[PDB]
Protein backbone atom coordinates (compact mmCIF):
# COMPACT_ATOMS: atom_id res chain seq x y z
CA UNK A 1 0.00 0.00 0.00
CA UNK A 2 0.86 3.66 0.11
CA UNK A 3 1.19 3.77 3.67
CA UNK A 4 4.22 2.51 4.81
CA UNK A 5 5.56 3.91 8.20
CA UNK A 6 9.01 5.07 8.53
CA UNK A 7 10.26 2.19 11.27
CA UNK A 8 9.87 -0.02 8.04
CA UNK A 9 11.32 1.97 5.39
CA UNK A 10 14.40 2.24 7.75
CA UNK A 11 14.74 -1.22 8.01
CA UNK A 12 13.84 -2.03 4.25
CA UNK A 13 16.08 0.36 2.80
CA UNK A 14 19.10 0.49 5.66
CA UNK A 15 18.67 3.91 6.07
CA UNK A 16 18.33 5.18 9.40
CA UNK A 17 15.46 6.89 10.87
CA UNK A 18 17.75 10.10 11.67
CA UNK A 19 18.41 10.39 7.95
CA UNK A 20 15.14 10.16 6.77
CA UNK A 21 13.70 12.78 9.34
CA UNK A 22 16.59 15.20 7.55
CA UNK A 23 14.93 14.52 3.93
CA UNK A 24 11.81 15.27 4.93
CA UNK A 25 12.86 18.39 6.97
CA UNK A 26 15.12 19.33 3.92
CA UNK A 27 12.11 19.31 1.42
CA UNK A 28 13.83 16.20 -0.65
CA UNK A 29 12.34 13.38 0.55
CA UNK A 30 8.54 14.49 2.32
CA UNK A 31 5.95 11.71 2.82
CA UNK A 32 2.21 12.42 3.58
CA UNK A 33 0.93 12.24 6.95
CA UNK A 34 -1.74 9.91 8.73
CA UNK A 35 -5.10 11.92 8.80
CA UNK A 36 -4.99 9.40 12.00
CA UNK A 37 -1.79 9.19 14.09
CA UNK A 38 -0.05 11.86 12.35
CA UNK A 39 3.03 9.83 11.44
CA UNK A 40 4.52 10.23 8.25
CA UNK A 41 3.38 7.26 5.76
CA UNK A 42 5.69 6.38 2.73
CA UNK A 43 3.86 6.14 -0.74
CA UNK A 44 5.35 3.35 -2.91
CA UNK A 45 6.60 6.68 -5.14
CA UNK A 46 8.14 7.75 -1.68
CA UNK A 47 10.18 4.50 -2.10
CA UNK A 48 11.01 4.93 -5.52
CA UNK A 49 12.22 8.10 -5.10
CA UNK A 50 14.80 7.17 -2.13
CA UNK A 51 15.92 4.55 -3.83
CA UNK A 52 17.55 7.31 -6.71
CA UNK A 53 18.46 9.27 -4.10
CA UNK A 54 20.81 6.46 -2.66
CA UNK A 55 21.55 5.91 -6.28
CA UNK A 56 22.84 9.40 -6.10
CA UNK A 57 24.69 9.13 -2.73
CA UNK A 58 26.76 6.44 -3.51
CA UNK A 59 28.07 8.56 -6.39
CA UNK A 60 28.92 11.52 -4.11
CA UNK A 61 26.12 14.36 -5.51
CA UNK A 62 25.43 16.08 -2.25
CA UNK A 63 22.05 16.67 -0.81
CA UNK A 64 21.09 19.93 -2.62
CA UNK A 65 22.09 18.63 -5.95
CA UNK A 66 20.40 16.01 -6.03
CA UNK A 67 17.07 17.81 -4.68
CA UNK A 68 17.57 20.15 -7.83
CA UNK A 69 18.16 17.15 -10.03
CA UNK A 70 15.02 15.59 -8.79
CA UNK A 71 12.98 18.97 -8.99
CA UNK A 72 14.03 20.39 -11.81
CA UNK A 73 10.48 20.70 -14.21
CA UNK A 74 12.63 18.94 -16.82
CA UNK A 75 13.11 15.69 -15.17
CA UNK A 76 13.71 12.76 -16.92
CA UNK A 77 13.85 9.28 -14.80
CA UNK A 78 14.95 7.53 -17.93
CA UNK A 79 17.68 9.63 -18.61
CA UNK A 80 18.57 10.55 -15.23
CA UNK A 81 18.82 6.62 -14.67
CA UNK A 82 21.01 5.97 -17.96
CA UNK A 83 23.23 8.95 -16.55
CA UNK A 84 23.60 7.59 -13.18
CA UNK A 85 24.29 4.11 -14.71
CA UNK A 86 27.55 5.46 -16.54
CA UNK A 87 28.77 7.11 -13.55
CA UNK A 88 28.54 3.90 -12.03
CA UNK A 89 30.39 2.34 -14.39
CA UNK A 90 32.91 4.87 -14.42
CA UNK A 91 33.19 4.73 -10.58
CA UNK A 92 33.50 0.52 -10.75
CA UNK A 93 36.03 1.16 -13.48
CA UNK A 94 38.21 2.98 -11.19
CA UNK A 95 38.12 0.69 -8.62
CA UNK A 96 39.36 -2.25 -11.48
CA UNK A 97 41.91 0.44 -11.66
CA UNK A 98 42.81 0.82 -8.21
CA UNK A 99 42.98 -2.55 -7.13
CA UNK A 100 45.45 -4.01 -10.06
CA UNK A 101 47.70 -0.75 -8.74
CA UNK A 102 47.16 -2.34 -5.58
CA UNK A 103 48.24 -5.99 -6.76
CA UNK A 104 51.51 -4.10 -8.23
CA UNK A 105 51.98 -2.60 -4.97
CA UNK A 106 51.73 -5.89 -3.40
CA UNK A 107 54.25 -7.45 -6.00
CA UNK A 108 56.66 -4.18 -5.34
CA UNK A 109 56.85 -4.47 -1.24
CA UNK A 110 57.78 -7.95 -2.35
CA UNK A 111 60.56 -7.10 -4.52
CA UNK A 112 59.33 -8.82 -7.44
CA UNK A 113 59.11 -5.60 -9.68
CA UNK A 114 59.74 -1.91 -9.08
CA UNK A 115 57.29 0.68 -10.24
CA UNK A 116 57.43 4.39 -10.84
CA UNK A 117 55.48 6.49 -8.94
CA UNK A 118 53.39 7.55 -11.99
CA UNK A 119 52.12 3.71 -11.53
CA UNK A 120 52.06 3.92 -7.81
CA UNK A 121 48.84 6.59 -8.33
CA UNK A 122 47.25 5.06 -11.29
CA UNK A 123 43.54 4.83 -10.61
CA UNK A 124 43.30 7.42 -8.19
CA UNK A 125 40.66 10.52 -9.14
CA UNK A 126 39.77 13.39 -6.76
CA UNK A 127 38.82 15.76 -10.12
CA UNK A 128 36.31 13.33 -11.68
CA UNK A 129 33.55 14.23 -9.77
CA UNK A 130 32.99 18.26 -9.75
CA UNK A 131 30.91 18.59 -6.82
CA UNK A 132 32.99 16.40 -4.69
CA UNK A 133 34.85 18.09 -1.83
CA UNK A 134 38.21 17.33 -1.04
CA UNK A 135 37.96 17.27 3.03
CA UNK A 136 34.82 14.78 2.24
CA UNK A 137 37.08 12.47 0.09
CA UNK A 138 40.40 13.06 1.88
CA UNK A 139 40.41 14.13 5.53
CA UNK A 140 37.94 13.51 8.91
CA UNK B 1 65.38 11.29 -4.67
CA UNK B 2 64.28 12.05 -1.82
CA UNK B 3 63.53 15.73 -1.75
CA UNK B 4 60.50 15.85 -3.65
CA UNK B 5 58.64 18.92 -2.74
CA UNK B 6 55.24 19.58 -1.97
CA UNK B 7 54.35 21.34 -4.86
CA UNK B 8 55.84 17.90 -7.01
CA UNK B 9 54.26 15.44 -4.66
CA UNK B 10 50.47 17.28 -5.41
CA UNK B 11 50.56 17.15 -8.80
CA UNK B 12 51.57 13.50 -9.04
CA UNK B 13 49.47 12.35 -6.35
CA UNK B 14 46.02 14.44 -7.34
CA UNK B 15 46.17 15.40 -3.24
CA UNK B 16 45.88 19.41 -2.54
CA UNK B 17 48.77 20.95 -1.09
CA UNK B 18 46.01 21.86 1.62
CA UNK B 19 45.49 18.39 2.12
CA UNK B 20 48.94 17.62 2.49
CA UNK B 21 49.20 20.20 4.83
CA UNK B 22 46.27 19.05 6.89
CA UNK B 23 48.14 15.26 6.83
CA UNK B 24 51.53 16.98 7.69
CA UNK B 25 49.93 18.92 11.14
CA UNK B 26 48.17 16.04 12.11
CA UNK B 27 50.76 13.80 12.56
CA UNK B 28 49.83 11.37 9.80
CA UNK B 29 52.42 12.11 7.28
CA UNK B 30 55.30 13.97 8.27
CA UNK B 31 58.01 14.96 5.86
CA UNK B 32 61.90 16.26 7.12
CA UNK B 33 62.27 19.82 6.38
CA UNK B 34 65.21 21.05 4.19
CA UNK B 35 67.97 22.39 6.30
CA UNK B 36 68.15 25.15 3.59
CA UNK B 37 65.28 26.72 2.47
CA UNK B 38 63.06 24.72 5.37
CA UNK B 39 60.70 23.41 2.54
CA UNK B 40 59.05 19.81 3.47
CA UNK B 41 60.92 17.24 1.51
CA UNK B 42 59.01 13.95 0.91
CA UNK B 43 60.78 11.03 0.70
CA UNK B 44 60.53 8.24 -1.71
CA UNK B 45 59.25 6.24 2.22
CA UNK B 46 56.65 9.41 2.54
CA UNK B 47 55.49 8.71 -1.33
CA UNK B 48 54.60 5.18 -0.42
CA UNK B 49 53.29 5.93 2.88
CA UNK B 50 51.05 8.28 1.29
CA UNK B 51 49.63 5.77 -1.65
CA UNK B 52 48.59 3.53 1.54
CA UNK B 53 46.79 6.15 3.15
CA UNK B 54 45.15 7.20 -0.28
CA UNK B 55 44.03 3.52 -0.28
CA UNK B 56 42.70 3.32 3.16
CA UNK B 57 40.64 6.56 1.83
CA UNK B 58 39.06 4.85 -0.63
CA UNK B 59 37.97 2.23 1.40
CA UNK B 60 36.19 5.27 3.78
CA UNK B 61 38.79 5.22 6.83
CA UNK B 62 38.76 8.10 8.94
CA UNK B 63 42.07 9.77 9.91
CA UNK B 64 42.47 9.07 13.02
CA UNK B 65 41.72 5.22 12.23
CA UNK B 66 44.45 5.15 9.47
CA UNK B 67 47.12 6.72 11.90
CA UNK B 68 46.25 4.22 14.61
CA UNK B 69 46.93 1.53 12.05
CA UNK B 70 50.08 3.10 10.76
CA UNK B 71 51.87 3.97 13.80
CA UNK B 72 50.94 0.60 15.58
CA UNK B 73 54.33 -0.97 16.74
CA UNK B 74 52.75 -4.27 14.99
CA UNK B 75 52.17 -2.78 11.18
CA UNK B 76 53.24 -4.98 9.04
CA UNK B 77 52.88 -3.22 5.31
CA UNK B 78 52.35 -7.12 3.38
CA UNK B 79 49.44 -8.07 5.66
CA UNK B 80 47.37 -4.40 5.88
CA UNK B 81 47.79 -4.26 1.67
CA UNK B 82 46.55 -7.79 1.93
CA UNK B 83 43.20 -6.27 4.20
CA UNK B 84 43.21 -3.62 2.22
CA UNK B 85 42.87 -5.54 -0.96
CA UNK B 86 40.29 -7.89 0.40
CA UNK B 87 38.31 -4.97 1.34
CA UNK B 88 38.58 -3.23 -1.77
CA UNK B 89 37.93 -6.27 -3.74
CA UNK B 90 34.44 -6.18 -1.53
CA UNK B 91 33.50 -2.77 -2.44
CA UNK B 92 33.73 -3.73 -6.18
CA UNK B 93 31.60 -6.38 -5.91
CA UNK B 94 29.14 -3.89 -3.78
CA UNK B 95 29.00 -2.26 -6.60
CA UNK B 96 28.43 -4.56 -9.34
CA UNK B 97 25.73 -5.67 -7.33
CA UNK B 98 24.58 -1.88 -7.36
CA UNK B 99 24.57 -1.91 -11.13
CA UNK B 100 22.71 -5.12 -11.29
CA UNK B 101 20.08 -3.52 -9.80
CA UNK B 102 20.31 -0.29 -11.31
CA UNK B 103 19.68 -2.58 -15.03
CA UNK B 104 16.67 -4.19 -13.43
CA UNK B 105 15.49 -0.64 -12.30
CA UNK B 106 15.98 1.03 -15.58
CA UNK B 107 13.76 -1.95 -16.80
CA UNK B 108 11.30 -1.61 -14.19
CA UNK B 109 11.06 2.29 -15.51
CA UNK B 110 9.86 1.26 -19.03
CA UNK B 111 7.72 -1.70 -17.43
CA UNK B 112 9.10 -4.84 -18.61
CA UNK B 113 9.66 -6.05 -15.56
CA UNK B 114 8.03 -5.25 -11.56
CA UNK B 115 10.50 -5.43 -8.75
CA UNK B 116 9.95 -6.06 -5.24
CA UNK B 117 11.05 -3.42 -2.33
CA UNK B 118 13.64 -6.15 -1.30
CA UNK B 119 15.14 -6.56 -4.72
CA UNK B 120 15.02 -2.20 -5.47
CA UNK B 121 17.53 -2.24 -2.49
CA UNK B 122 19.42 -5.42 -3.19
CA UNK B 123 23.72 -3.83 -3.32
CA UNK B 124 23.02 -1.13 -1.22
CA UNK B 125 25.33 -1.58 2.39
CA UNK B 126 25.22 1.31 5.21
CA UNK B 127 26.72 -1.09 8.23
CA UNK B 128 29.22 -3.45 6.37
CA UNK B 129 32.03 -0.57 7.23
CA UNK B 130 31.69 0.20 11.03
CA UNK B 131 34.31 3.43 11.30
CA UNK B 132 31.57 4.96 8.82
CA UNK B 133 29.29 8.14 9.30
CA UNK B 134 25.43 7.84 8.36
CA UNK B 135 26.33 11.55 7.55
CA UNK B 136 29.58 11.33 5.24
CA UNK B 137 27.81 8.63 4.01
CA UNK B 138 23.97 9.76 3.14
CA UNK B 139 23.96 13.54 3.83
CA UNK B 140 25.62 17.25 3.34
Amino acid sequence: SNAMQIKELAELTGVSVRTLHHYDKIGLLVPQKDDWNGYRIYSEKDVDKLQQILFFKELDFPLKKIQQILDDPLFDKNVALDMQRHLLIEKKQRIETMLATLDLTIKNEKGEITMTNKEKFTGFDFSSNPYEEEARKLWG
